[PDB]
């Protein structure tokens, strides 16, 4: 099965990026022989595009989830938000990019840009049913958030705990009034 | 011989920015330098001690260049968003690699790594604090809970300009580093 050659490829580049890893390992950690790759997969660049592509696909899955519910704007923004105490990808694929294909970064910017988007939209029916008491521009704030979290995920990854994140999340109540 | 040793780092640094530091070895190093491997271990006696004296030396111009930028007369405001308004022109990337990288980095490095950035963003929160006792931050959120929300924004603000290859994330958070300290 190809699901899981995707799979153990995703794994592995949670743990080694995309880069530094050849197609050799991507074949011994799924077991599947080295004949069958190209079976399955056009090249490394190929299965690179699927997985961002399946990632991205699963994060909107996960988002509608989490979004698509009884409760208002705020509480779906900050449930979002947990989420991130319990993407070191975005910092792993960011510290690669020079060598990330042109196709592969593109999917990341307009997956991202997708997120923060829909951050603004949910900021502005907050804002309209009146949960969101701040007065600043969705387009604004989404960008304010999005950077401060991915910033104290970077600080919460190097200091080896959470405190930057659990901080993030106390500054963006205040924020979201 | 100190200019030498500088040379070293120096060389390392830039290879560092690129491609990190787990994933070289000193033959690269040795490379980019110029200098023998019976020279570099006259200097440093493994990847490791060099690698620590790399993020020392970093650190220790960094707070350098940090005294000049802010031992001027002008405002705690000022001078903070002159310090980020530096950020923007082109540091960030050796957080960033070095987060990437965190699961291999030595534990005395990391440390050495930390706690610059605790530094960091300690001398951000005296400096918001000054600030707000002359009026000039009219922000009456605490200096340590801001430095840490513009500290974050920043790095955030730098890896999307990575990311996406120009910095318009950067001159947001510039604009945005205004409302927060009105």
């Amino acid at each position: 099965k190809r699901q899981h050659i995707l799979d153990s490829g995703f794994h592995l580049v949670l743990r080694k990026g995309f880069v530094g890893v050849g197609l050799q390992e991507i074949l011994k950690t799924s077991g599947v022989p080295k004949g069958s790759f190209y079976h399955y997969f056009e090249s490394k660049e190929a299965f690179g595009c699927e997985l961002l592509k399946h990632y991205i696909s699963d994060y909107q899955i996960r988002l509608n989830q989490l979004w698509t519910t009884e409760t208002s704007a705020r509480d779906k923004l900050m449930n979002y938000l947990q989420c991130w105490v319990k993407s070191c990808l975005i910092v792993k694929m960011a510290a690669e990019v020079a060598d990330l294909s042109e196709d592969m970064r593109l999917i990341m910017n307009d997956g991202v840009k997708r997120l923060i988007a829909r951050m603004a939209d949910l900021i502005r029916i907050g804002q309209q049913e009146g949960s969101i008491q701040t007065s600043v521009v969705p387009d604004v704030l989404a960008q304010v958030i999005y950077q401060m979290y991915l910033g104290a995920a970077l600080l919460s990854k190097l200091y080896k705990h959470k405190a930057p994140l659990f901080q993030a999340l106390e500054s963006t109540k205040m924020m979201l009034d």
